[PDB]
């Protein structure tokens, strides 16, 4: 139906020069090196063809909240992501009290099953108060094997992360409920020591919650969270790599100490992102300054980035310390392949029967094409 | 001359169950694995045969200093660590005066010639005042080359090492001198930032002083010195495993991001190693000596170990998650391997031409016998 070739395709586990992808309905049909098995239908120049960006972990954006659960505010935040490449979107819930945290969760599950999200993370409610960094506190609870079946039945199998912190009573059991349930339990904004921390994940939890932020930090006597998640292979570690939530040297470190399929990019995204500067919301208020940098009103306690998955993408590449190529292989295992890995999520390799998700990059690294389920995004 | 058999023989390389050397005067003639060629002199039985441990950075022990630069000091720190498998030795100085520098760095480059031990290591003068420690803060000072010219002099090549602190004024040339000397250039006891270490390494630092010990923390801002250590591959880290300086999870996580043949284990063993209990009054300093655990009388500040490298040895091989054989084998390259290399020292491999120096263990890993140059000391 449509043979494209470019200069440089990347299909997750291979480096292709040139690529051509043949993509016919709505599968990848095959993909290879060299000339294309026949005569190309859009012939692209010296791109960069990788696979769509999968965002695990993000709050919103062009405006809109996830939170709110509303058809236009979920619109606006899946337009401007789904235009710089995330492909795959999973909408992340900040703590909330018992009763709305049911109106989101089947809010959004809607639109997961109408296909603009593909799944739902719960930041929250059963977080660290001393951690809380963009929550509300107040609102902060144990997690009680009741209310987590009520979300799991209202969500219909959409929810598919939640973030635990493993200090609070109750949170082993509540990963075990969760791991039973097929959901994905996470280690984040939490105190927890490395010895808690190992425990839960014994429990199950298989991903770190953007490791070192809003995480006890790594001392020579008390290892801390992010210690124990980087030591268990059954762990993905998230990480924000804006430039501004941690020095590029310590991504760099993380990467070094996990390997190539243990660490999943995410954005952390807010509704600023791709808008302008000023006063914003989340659950608190939110003041954006500098190049899109936000925190809560008057705290420097930094309330996610503003960046899109084609910014930390270019960002991983330029930081991980590898000549280009190498970068954009690692970047896409980190950006691509590894998330939708560790939530279950359709292998996003460029593979015959995958489905075709993928972006069109340019020299500089940035998004010039975006195809979703062999369709034109942008 | 000599043939020896074990159940088991580390080579530094290679795991030989059941292993024989033949060793001729001093060297190792050959090695292999299975029965001997000939009859066995010495049959080891359910013993395990180890190199020759290798202690880069240790200060004294049997209740001698080796800050007191005199014959008998030397001798009873000697004498303990070579009993326990220490067959080669460099010999730490705490900070000090100019005047006092020069005495002791004179005294012991006797010692060298003389035997006892391989080599000096400086630790300090030239290092922060706000990581201090166990030294005398009022007397470290700016690394001056003319007094570093002074102390090469008159240690005739005996000076292996010398720990810097980036951030003084002068540290970049100063390492650059002490390369061009021949002299390994250590990183330690320093508030440099990750840029400021970075540089050093650059300059022709090779060796990080014990990690995470009078060092900055990690933070994920300012990744600091350990960082810039673990992620420049030109570099061998020390770790002080003791159970007392730090957590076993930091030794495991540094030998992840590291690597096998990346990280040394020392002891910064003090005088009180091997005697009782009391205080030592090393460097200048009353040290109180608790239950094996000496730090400087009154602060909870852990002023070296009373560790020797069988003990280290014995430690990171139960903390280092390994399964046995692996564990022993990693071991032998932290305990032997590693800290010979990153100090120009000759290669503690046990391999046809090697000099024979060899450590028996029983099955709970003590030393029951130990070989140098060919003669049993024990
Ligand atoms: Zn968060
Ligand atoms: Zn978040
Ligand atoms: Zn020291
Ligand atoms: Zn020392």
């Amino acid at each position: 139906h449509m043979l494209l070739t470019a200069d440089t395709v990347l299909t997750g586990t291979e480096l292709l020069r040139p690529g051509w992808l043949e993509i016919a309905s709505d599968r990848v049909v095959a993909v290879g090196a060299g000339a294309p098995p026949a005569q190309a239908d859009r012939n692209l120049g010296a791109a960069t063809v990788v696979p769509g960006f999968v965002d695990t972990h993000l709050h919103g954006g062009g405006g809109g909240n996830f939170s709110a659960a509303t058809d236009d505010e979920t619109a606006r935040a899946v337009a401007l992501h789904r235009a710089h490449g995330s492909t795959t979107l999973v909408a992340s819930l900040v703590t909330a009290g018992p009763e709305d945290l049911l109106r989101q969760v089947s809010g959004l599950a809607r639109q997961v099953r109408a296909g603009l999200i593909d799944g739902i993370h719960l930041e929250g409610p059963w977080l660290s108060t001393l951690r809380c960094g963009a929550h509300q506190p107040v609102l902060m609870r144990d997690p009680d094997p009741g209310e987590i079946g009520r979300v799991l039945d209202a969500g219909e199998g959409t929810v598919r992360m939640v973030t635990i912190a493993p200090e609070r009573d109750g949170a082993l059991a509540a990963i075990a409920q969760l791991v039973n349930a097929g959901v994905v339990a996470a280690v984040g904004h939490t105190e927890a020591t490395y010895d808690q921390t190992r425990a839960a994940i014994d429990a199950g939890a298989t991903v770190g919650t953007h490791l070192f932020n809003a995480m006890r930090p790594i001392d020579r006597r008390e290892p801390g969270p992010a210690v124990a998640l980087t030591e268990d292979s059954r762990v993905t570690v998230e990480m924000i790599v804006d430039g501004v939530h941690v020095a590029p040297a310590i991504y760099r470190h993380i990467t070094q100490t996990v390997g190539p399929e243990r660490l999943s990019l995410i954005t952390d995204a807010m509704a600023a992102t791709g808008m302008s500067d000023g006063v914003y919301r989340l659950g608190p208020l939110d003041i954006d300054v500098v190049a899109g940098v936000a925190r809560v009103a008057g705290t420097d306690t930094i309330a996610g980035s503003t960046a899109t998955m084609e910014q930390v993408f270019r960002l991983a590449v330029a930081h991980c310390g590898l000549p280009r190529d190498d970068a954009l292989s690692l970047a896409v295992r980190q950006a691509c392949v590894n998330p939708a890995r560790a939530l279950g999520l359709p292998a996003a390799g460029l593979a015959a029967g995958a489905r075709a998700d993928l972006v069109v990059l340019d020299h500089d690294l940035a998004v010039t094409a975006v195809m979703r389920a062999g369709e034109w995004v942008v």
